[PDB]
């Protein structure tokens, strides 16, 4: 076995060993041993394996906590354990092996490996730990030293796993272990059960397994090696990407390997001695020995001389003895004895013994070739032939604050051609294997006079040898290289670009002398070796930080004492290059601070300057001849076309190297994005003075928090914004377009690098554009349906008509019509709403423009629906539209199309839909018309005396009068406001009817002998008096609405000079009189019913209804009357005389004229003001529970105030309940809490449905609602899993609903014109359990830096209980424990991510809870003045830093785990196969997560409903009805969501709609994203959707408009049964309408 020829046949047992396909184990299976294992987190990159893969307690990093590789000159050569008795050293053992990081394999005693895969994972973990301990600990030359040491440890591991160990130690403990696991493996496989030769076939089968997994183990063990290591001396890199085990060292004999090891270790250390005896060589005695001065400076020379002598003597003895031990077996190889016999194997030791001992005295060419042997001499005889300029600072990059030019200055210090992109460089100019073809080495770099050098010391042809001994000589070599290169470059180019390219070349040197060259060539990776071993001699003596304290003063790690050397002395390099290319004079001390930028980024900026210069040259002519296009500029546009479209043809740009610009940009984007993602997950960031320190990772992490993902954005930031293009096309605006492939309609999105420059797309081939497309590209309104005598079908989109026959009955294309119409009719209706809410004038023109589109579409649909009915005449678009608009409601709340007990919603529907009971389609025409009309005196003695009205008292008598208050009269009464709905306001009750009514003994209508005129005049006078009284009542602050906080009830004054809320009071009083005049739901005074009767009589006698018209006419009269009132009052007022422009020039609008609605609004404002007053009083009385006895309840002051609040809220509970249910019934869809919140900003902190909570626990555990917080002084503490007491009933939110649907509501209105929509809240997220947060948050408003404690506690509590309840909702609601556990784990992870986004404030919902929660988080973390982005950063990293060794999003995850454990224990099951991971990754953007969840649940429901319907089909009416009722509303979901995706994909934190950082999503379309996302299993982590043969994933969009094949088989039956159901349900609805009409 020469190890070169015999082995290739003795090897090759990994291809003809079909067991290998099952013996090729691999990690990346389901969670490993429930100890943090994972599948994808390793298949993506096997390198990033952690200890948490088998048990991490037994399998921790090797627990031999004996100093590794940093020890004395220990060499087990003497009597140590058994070697030394008769055989002094059985085998040449270095300390390296004794530190072989296999103590992970001492504590492996366990059996459930259940695959070769887990055992592979264990051994690979050991290999990776060994590789790390090697690389971080190897103070040496050190390139060859570290590389050889790594491969030698790999070969030692090979022997160990193969069992061919020769060192004796604690191996049997793991030896019989690996025996038993291998036995387990061979009993797992039937094919390998063909191999049971005793003993368990250790040797042969372990060799087979080693040859099966050697590739993986070698690949991983070298992963922890920096790229600038040059591992393998075959491509002499990092040796990691060799794609095959490059070394054969694992195959050489173990004992031969170790004797070579040992001789080379002696060799390295003896060269160390021969050079370090020259430390004080100025006084080292190369002459007569002197020791008279008595110091350790001259006698040391002889000391080390004799030490080296004794070393060589002892090594001589041990060498010759080792020779004998491998030789004294001559006449006994082989007998079967174990006295002094060494037995190694049957294939590799035999040839060794017969060659090197029997017939040959010494060994052969191999060990002579690579490992040198006679540096001093060979003294072993198994091989013969013995030959016997600075020293200064580093920098940590203080970075600036985004001044649009991206130049980080400097930081702390220290004391002492043609852009070939081809592929990873094989044997010529290319890129390193990391950057196979991603950024594309520019042509100036190649041929830079240094990469054109095999060796630096070959500075010039004139010099023959090396002067590099002193620092100055090496620095001068660098200087002359720099000067010559500058000369060459100036020779090249001619100017201003000169300095730019000179800066780039300077950065190239600055990276080469730091060894991080992204590229490489035939003269690279060897000059790099020369640089390293040169630095080893001079400036190589300070590398002594492979230690435990590191002293932070020697800066010792080859790079640091190399890159630090570069940071210094680069002033001299740059000046010399300036003194090279003669552009020297102070033009461009000054240093080009660009070298700190990663070389990849500048290889981007270069080649972007190239593309820009070419493009601006090619467009400058274009922008001329297209001037509106004048006559003929299509030719030069076509030149630009072909330039930017060429697949590297002759006609086209240069630098693209073949593939067109689009593909190359895509590669660049992928590389940059994955760099961003790698930078996201790493624990290194900006430290000395709050600055990002170091190499690519930290710099990229600095870009994040500035955005600057999507290299387009980077470019837009760092470019000059004018280098390319007369058309200032920004690097945002991806500008979609399509082209042919160079199968014909392929599309692309290059941002300012698509054909047809920025605006001149229309202008090419002049065709002066019309108004429609100028709207279309703006994407203003986008009705994408394209209707253009059969049916003239209104096609939706690029989903072509596929008419199918399953069948005057319905037949073929016929059905499609209805269904298409069914969707169009639906969607357009829905569509109309948003654009109704929509409305410079450009969008107005767009709005008109799509209006006639819709009008014509409706015209054609109406036309051909008549044709449809005509075919089916042997159901009229007035029946059907009515039915469908009713169906919207009946499916929204009900599902259930039978129970019709509304009796109040009926009015709302008939106003909306069904006047005259399904007679007319006019709802649609009316909506269209509405879309059309949306194209955007008493200053006399006004003694208005009343004998029966005095100062207002309903809110208490005016000061100093105390008491006399009124309350809210309620369900139907007589004395005040006979009204079945909302309760009666006290202000209404004390209305001051004036002289309009009197008593005269008690009770009397005095308006009996009057007519219109004097009655109205008396009304006017009464209004005057009552508004004067109201104004006085509000000036004094007696009015509850008028009272402010602790201030004198007048601190808030409106910007009109009027008492607070007195505006609203006057408006409500006017509304009260208005609704009183005509018969409405008001009787608001003793017997006003007779007053409406009196009006009806006294008016409807002379006019001949007419009361209504007369009131409408005199409405302006009475409103100008109250205007004149306010004028005279404010001129009587001590302030300035205001005008009739008191709030409302016209009377209050008829919209907010529903007396119930106005009453409710007034009540809500009253309630908010009183709640705030009570809260103020509480915080006054609950800030010093003071002196509480257990349990520590409120002690009477806090207790009394808070109990007053409790009683108040107790009665307002039923009050608000009744009022809100009446309102919501009357105003279906809208919510009372909103109405209050926008109409009254006074209560934003108020949270109805919580202060008025209905759950009993949320009353008994919450005795004071929201104020069951700080009112209750108990200092709630979170309890972990183990705690004897639990969080039982602490936050017992009810069990989650299962079938509540997605909502577009509560989506935040984002900013100026951003306005995200088409995004809908996932069900589980909107029914999120977060209630316990709200109360203490109210307490948390005060007491910063102490509230965060409570926040952490409540987050843990709520996370735990939420996980418990969500698991309960998923898992025990089912028995398929595998997939149920997977789905529950996915839901829990999604919930955790949503909660984290809430903490980070990146959540998109702003419902009553989350809105206030986010506001309070901002006010808490943002102390007083921090910018919004800074507040986000603070509440983000506070979420990211630990309290005690564990970060917030680790404690929360633990709370989730403990909640799941409670759920499992209660259900009495096993812990899930998921949920056990102790380290989850980072979250995709919440929109992406919601999209994934939506697809998952949609495919689930589809596979359920369609299967049910197919199985069913007389009765399957219910089945396909369920299917189609779930489908259609779910269809508009997808359209809006896909539209939003297309708006936001590949955009980064400064160009996406939201500020949220996207662009980890590289997919042109959402369909392409999903089919490339979860086309597989549904495992607990990172694959959470799973869709299967939905049409037997573009059939996703195909089926939403139910047109695909898989449904066409049943479409005909389903449409007929649907139509019959429509007929019967229409009958029912008209019957119900007729029923209500009485």
């Amino acid at each position: 076995t020469i190890a070169n020829k015999i082995e290739e046949y003795l090897g090759a047992k990994s291809d003809d060993s079909k067991i290998d396909e099952l013996l090729k184990a691999d990690p990346s299976e389901v969670e490993y041993y429930r100890s943090g294992g994972d599948g994808d987190y390793l298949k993506n990159n096997i390198c990033k394996i952690t200890v948490n893969h088998s048990d991490s307690g037994k399998y921790d990093p090797c627990e031999k906590k004996l100093p590794p590789y940093d020890d004395n000159d220990q060499w087990k050569c003497q009597q140590n354990s058994s070697d030394g008795s008769g055989k002094p050293e059985n085998i040449c053992v270095p300390p390296r092996r004794e530190r072989l990081c296999t103590y992970n394999l001492e504590n492996l005693k366990f059996d459930k490996i259940r695959d070769n895969n887990a055992f592979l994972a264990d051994v690979l973990l050991t290999a990776r730990n060994e590789g790390e301990k090697i690389v971080q600990n190897h103070p040496d030359t050190n390139s060859s030293n570290v590389c050889n040491a790594l491969e030698r440890s790999f070969a030692d591991l090979a022997d160990i796993i193969r069992g061919t160990d020769q060192w004796k130690g604690t191996n049997s403990n793991l030896e019989k272990n690996l025996k038993q696991m291998f036995a387990k493996i061979r009993e797992n496989d039937k094919v390998l059960q063909d191999k049971y030769p005793k003993d368990q076939k250790y040797t042969k089968l372990r060799e087979a397994w080693w040859n099966a997994n050697r590739q993986k183990v070698w690949e991983v063990i070298t992963c922890g090696a920096r790229s600038n290591d040059l591992l393998i001396k075959r491509g002499w890199k990092c040796g990691h990407y060799e794609k095959e085990v490059p070394t054969k060292l694992d195959y050489v004999p173990q004992f031969l390997r170790w004797l070579t090891e040992w001789i080379e270790d002696f060799y390295r250390e003896k060269q160390n001695l021969i050079d370090d005896m020259e430390r004080h060589r100025e006084e080292c005695t190369r002459e007569d020995h002197k020791s008279k001065e008595g110091t350790s400076y001259c006698s040391t020379c002889k000391d080390k001389c004799k030490k080296y002598c004794e070393c060589v003597k002892k090594w001589k003895t041990e060498w010759e003895n080792q020779e004998n031990k491998y030789k004294d077996l001559y006449e006994q190889n082989k007998n079967k004895t174990s006295q002094k016999n060494t037995s190694r194997y049957d294939d590799y030791v035999k040839d060794f013994f017969e060659k090197l001992e029997a017939n040959y005295s010494s060994l052969e060419n191999y060990i002579k070739g690579d490992p040198y042997f006679a540096e001093y001499a060979t003294k072993l005889s198994f091989i013969l032939n013995p030959s016997d300029g600075i020293l200064q600072e580093n920098c940590s990059d203080n970075k600036r604050g985004s001044s649009s030019n991206d130049s980080c200055d400097n930081k702390n210090q220290d004391e002492c051609k043609k852009w070939i992109w081809k592929k990873s460089s094989g044997n010529e100019e290319g890129l390193q294997e990391e950057y196979a073809n991603t950024i594309g080495l520019p042509p100036r770099t190649q041929s830079l006079y240094l990469g054109n050098l095999p060796k630096l010391e070959n500075v010039c042809e004139d010099v023959k040898d090396i002067n590099f001994d002193t620092k100055e000589k090496f620095l001068a070599g660098c200087l002359i290289v720099s000067f010559h290169e500058g000369k060459n470059l100036k020779k090249r180019y001619p100017k201003e670009n000169l300095c730019k390219a000179l800066e780039y070349s300077f950065a190239d040197y600055g990276d080469l002398i730091k060894g991080t060259s992204i590229w490489d060539n035939e003269y690279t990776k060897d000059l790099e070796l020369n640089l390293q071993n040169n630095f080893g001699k001079l400036f190589g003596k300070y590398i002594k930080k492979n230690n435990t304290a590191e002293q932070d003063t020697s800066y010792s790690s080859l790079d640091e004492l190399r890159e630090s050397w570069w940071n210094t002395n680069k002033k001299y390099i740059w000046t010399a290059m300036k003194h090279g290319a003669e552009m020297n004079i102070t033009t461009c001390d000054d240093i080009p601070t660009i070298d700190l930028i990663p070389q990849y980024l500048r290889f981007l900026q270069e080649w972007v300057e190239n593309f820009c210069e070419q493009r601006q040259a090619k467009v400058k002519d274009v922008i001329t001849n297209c001037k509106e296009c004048k006559t003929k500029c299509k030719d030069e546009c076509e030149k630009y076309k072909k330039f930017i479209e060429a697949c590297g043809t002759a006609g086209g740009g240069i630098g693209t190297a073949g593939s067109p610009w689009s593909k190359r940009w895509d590669q660049i984007y992928k590389r940059y994005s994955k760099h961003i993602e790698d930078a996201k997950r790493n624990r290194k960031a900006g430290d000395e003075n709050k600055c990002v320190q170091s190499d690519i990772d930290s710099f990229f992490k600095h870009l994040i928090d500035i955005g600057l993902t999507t290299p387009s954005s980077y470019l837009s930031n760092v470019l000059d914004d004018n280098i390319c293009g007369a058309d200032k096309a920004p690097w945002t605006t991806y500008t979609t377009y399509t082209t042919t492939e160079k199968t014909l309609v392929v599309v692309n999105v290059p941002s300012p690098l698509g054909n047809t420059p920025y605006r001149y797309k229309y202008a090419c081939q002049c065709k002066i554009p019309t108004n429609e497309e100028t709207c279309d590209d703006r994407k203003e309104y986008m009705n994408q349906w394209s209707c253009g005598d059969n049916y003239e079908l209104c096609k939706y989109n690029g989903v072509d008509v596929k008419p199918t026959t399953v069948r005057s009955k319905l037949d073929g294309n016929d059905v499609t019509f209805f269904n298409l119409f069914e969707q169009w009719n639906k969607e357009i209706q829905y569509q109309i709403e948003q654009y109704m809410t929509n409305a410079c004038k450009e969008k107005c023109k767009c709005y008109k423009l799509w209006i006639e589109k819709i009008n014509d579409q409706w015209g054609k649909q109406k036309d051909n629906y008549n044709k449809f009915r005509s075919k089916q005449i042997y159901v009229s678009l007035s029946n059907f539209l009515f039915f469908s608009c009713w169906e919207e409601y009946i499916q929204k709340y009900f599902n259930s199309k039978i129970k019709n007990i509304g009796s109040d919603t009926f009015e709302f529907l008939i106003k909306k839909c069904g006047n005259n009971s399904a007679h007319g389609e006019e709802i649609f025409s009316e909506k269209l018309k509405n879309a059309e009309k949306k194209c955007k005196s008493c200053d006399l003695n006004a003694t208005n005396y009343i004998r029966g009205c005095q100062s207002k008292t309903y809110d208490g008598k005016i000061f100093p009068g105390k008491g006399g208050e009124k309350q809210w009269i309620c369900k139907d009464t007589i004395i005040h406001g006979d009204t079945n709905g909302a309760c009666i306001p006290p202000r209404t009750q004390n209305l001051c009817v004036g002289e309009l009514w009197d008593k005269s003994y008690g009770g009397r209508s005095n308006i009996k002998n009057d007519t219109k005129e004097l009655l109205k005049e008396k009304i006017k006078n009464a209004i005057h008096k009552e508004t004067e009284l109201l104004y006085e009542y509000h000036d004094t602050g007696t009015a509850i609405i008028s009272k402010n906080d602790k201030k004198g009830q007048k601190g808030k004054n409106d910007p009109n000079g009027l008492p607070k809320g007195f505006c609203h009071a006057v408006q409500r009083s006017f509304i009260d009189y208005k609704n009183m005049i005509l018969g409405t739901s008001v009787n608001i005074y003793e017997h006003i019913g007779k007053l409406q009767e009196d009006i009806k009589k006294i008016i409807e006698k002379g006019t001949p209804e007419n009361v209504n018209a007369w009131w409408k006419g005199i409405e302006r009269e009475m409103w100008d009357a109250v205007r004149c009132a306010i004028t005279k009052i404010n001129k009587k007022n001590n302030n300035s005389i205001f005008n009739g422009d008191e709030c409302g020039v016209s009377p209050p609008t008829g919209n907010d004229e529903d007396q119930s609605v106005s009453w409710f609004k007034e009540w809500g404002e009253q309630f908010c003001i009183e709640r705030l007053r009570y809260e103020q009083n509480i915080r006054e009385a609950c800030t010093i529970c003071i002196n509480s006895k257990s349990g520590d309840k409120i002690q009477g002051a806090c207790k009394r105030k808070c109990e007053k609040y409790k009683k108040y809220i107790s009665e307002k509970k039923q009050e608000w309940d009744k009022q809100k249910t009446k309102y919501e019934n009357k105003y279906v869809g809208k919510s009372a809490s909103d109405l209050l919140k926008e109409n009254y900003p006074e209560c934003i902190s108020a949270n109805f449905d919580f202060i008025f909570n209905d759950n009993i626990e949320y009353k008994t555990y919450y005795p004071y609602g929201d104020y069951s917080s700080i009112c209750s002084c108990e200092q709630v503490k979170y309890y972990k899993y183990n705690n004897a007491e639990k969080k039982n009933n602490k936050s017992l939110c009810y069990e989650k609903d299962n079938d509540m649907t997605w909502s577009k509501k509560y989506i935040k209105k984002l900013e100026n014109g951003r306005s995200l929509e088409g995004v809908y809240v996932p069900p589980r997220r909107q029914q999120l359990c977060l209630y316990e947060l709200f109360p203490i948050i109210i307490k948390n408003e005060e007491g910063m830096e102490k509230a965060k404690e409570e926040l952490l506690e409540t987050l843990q509590i709520v996370a735990e209980r939420e996980a418990y309840y969500l698991w309960k909702q998923y898992n025990p609601t089912g028995k398929g424990i595998d997939d149920a556990n997977k789905k529950a784990c996915c839901a829990i992870r999604g919930s955790f991510y949503d909660l984290e986004d809430i903490i980070k404030g990146n959540d998109l919902v702003h419902d009553e809870y989350t809105k206030y929660i986010d506001s309070k988080l901002n006010e808490i973390f943002g102390s007083s003045n921090t910018n919004d982005i800074d507040t986000k950063r603070a509440r983000t990293d506070w979420w990211e830093n630990e309290t005690d060794r564990k970060t917030i999003r680790q404690l929360v995850w633990d709370a989730m785990q403990s909640g799941v454990r409670y759920a499992v224990e209660e259900k009495n099951e096993n812990f899930p196969l998921c949920m056990g991971v102790e380290h989850i990754g980072i979250a995709k953007p919440q929109f992406i997560r919601w999209l994934e969840e939506w697809t998952n649940e949609f495919c689930e429901k589809y596979t359920k409903y369609f299967e049910d319907m197919k199985s069913k089909c007389i009765e399957c009416k219910k089945a396909c009805a369920n299917y189609t009722n779930w489908l259609n509303p779910k269809r508009i979901e997808w359209n809006g969501m896909s539209n939003y995706y297309n708006k936001i994909y590949r955009k980064s934190n400064k160009e996406s709609e939201d500020g949220k950082d996207y662009s980890m999503i590289m997919a042109p379309t959402v369909i392409d994203y999903l089919n490339k996302r979860c086309h597989g299993e549904i495992n607990g982590n990172y694959i959470c959707c799973s869709c299967k043969n939905i049409g037997a994933l573009d059939l996703m969009n195909e089926v939403l408009n139910k047109m695909d094949k898989k449904y066409s088989a049943h479409k005909m039956k389903c449409t007929e049964v649907y139509l019959e159901h429509v007929e019967e349900q229409l009958n029912e609805i008209d019957n119900a309408i007729k029923d209500y009409k009485l």
